[PDB]
């Protein structure tokens, strides 16, 4: 039994789909039993925190708002008073634009600063009418909410839910109603996960860059611009060191090589000079999987990875499997692509999540994706829950 302290409003986007009752009359009390479980796992909710339920299959229904209840018990009662309308579609991104232009309003009682806000969607199925999902998520999740998405059985896509979800590592999965309470500590744990923009924070940053005779090959510059691109990176940061933001660099080409690791350097001045120090490779070729094992055997408090390549993968490591790792250990993965030449899927399938992966035309214009990948850079999770 895990508990969760933290102040939140906290949304519950609940499947009423026929889908549900079809495939067993007991579903819909498995998901409410999950959805009271969750409730009594917030210490400050009836004190302070605020629960709301939304139903959504064919169009939403808002079974409770956030202010309509004060006390867990009554929370209780009123997700087992919801009648399931067995709608005959799955409109998962109509109940996500319902969820932020009402959930969290001020008139059904959301709005205070103190709470953070977390939404949790439950569904059987992949979104199959209305508002396109991923659009929606991606306004929801600008507005400060942290999103968690549970697939239950075979017929939902996981990579619709990835898209929507804050990260992939916030989609939850099983294969029955039956078991969705194997999830419960998880889903606690994700939402009582506080992630914050701290510059001046603990972290180890991990810059995966390539290093292939292409960067240069039709302009001299390129290299050095994606070098000072690094540089105002590591400017960004309060402290650099041991009692700060520690760096180090991974470059890649037909293989991978560790230019420095995380305990090299303590100051901005050294780091940024050995930055500079970097060479490229005469191998026109970007192992983007062999860059992405090198730090994780080799480089690696809150971890940072930021991969830059202008090539596709020439296959020597997985990408996919590489980054799995990584990411199952807590590292959050930032992806940028250059040019034309790298393939987005890849850079996609690396990334904690499709907003943390950036693209632009050339390297002249990394000035563009500057601020945004800053603020991932100087990400910040912490784990609050606890037994």
């Amino acid at each position: 039994a895990e508990e969760c302290d933290v102040q939140a409003d906290i949304i519950v986007l609940f499947d009423d789909s026929s889908s549900i009752q079809y495939d067993n009359k007991e579903n819909y009390q498995m998901m409410k039993d999950f959805v009271k479980e969750l409730v009594d796992s917030f210490t400050t909710v009836g004190v302070g925190s605020q629960f709301g339920v939304v139903q959504f299959s064919q169009g939403v229904k808002t079974a409770f708002p956030l202010n309509k209840f004060k006390t867990k018990e009554d929370i209780k009662k009123g997700i087992q008073d919801m009648v399931p309308r067995n709608g005959g579609q799955t409109e998962i991104g109509t109940g996500l634009k319902h969820v932020r232009e009402n959930s969290f309003s001020g008139a059904e009682g959301g709005g205070n600063p103190d709470k953070q806000k977390i939404v949790i969607l439950m569904t059987d199925g992949k979104s199959n009418a209305g508002a396109p999902p991923q659009h929606e998520a991606h306004k929801l999740k600008a507005e400060g909410v942290t999103v968690i998405a549970i697939g239950i059985g075979q017929g939902f896509v996981k990579t619709e839910l990835e898209q929507i979800a804050t990260m992939k590592n916030y989609v939850l999965t099983t294969n029955s109603f039956s078991e969705l309470s194997t999830l419960l500590k998880l889903v606690i744990d994700l939402a009582c996960e506080v992630c914050v923009v701290d510059c001046a924070g603990h972290a180890d940053i991990a810059f995966v860059f390539d290093a292939s005779s292409s960067i240069n090959a039709n302009n001299p510059n390129n290299y050095q611009l994606m070098k000072n691109f690094m540089k105002d990176i590591v400017d960004r940061f309060n402290k650099t060191g041991p009692d700060g933001t520690q760096f180090a660099v991974v470059t890649f080409a037909d293989r991978a090589t560790k230019q420095f690791g995380l305990k090299d350097y303590s100051s901005k001045a050294d780091i940024k000079g050995a930055i500079d120090k970097v060479t490229p490779s005469i191998i026109g070729q970007t192992a983007i999987g062999d860059g992405l094992e090198n730090a994780r055997l080799e480089v690696f408090v809150q971890k940072v990875v930021i991969l830059l390549t202008d090539g596709q993968n020439n296959g020597h490591k997985s990408p996919e499997h590489e980054s799995s790792l990584l990411r199952k250990e807590g590292v959050v993965i930032v992806a940028i692509g250059v040019g034309t030449g790298f393939l987005k899927s890849e850079l996609i399938n690396i990334a904690s999540s499709e907003e943390y992966v950036f693209t632009t035309s050339s390297f002249d214009k990394l000035s563009k994706i500057m601020e945004d990948v800053v603020k991932l850079a100087c990400m910040s999770c912490k784990p609050r829950a606890h037994k």
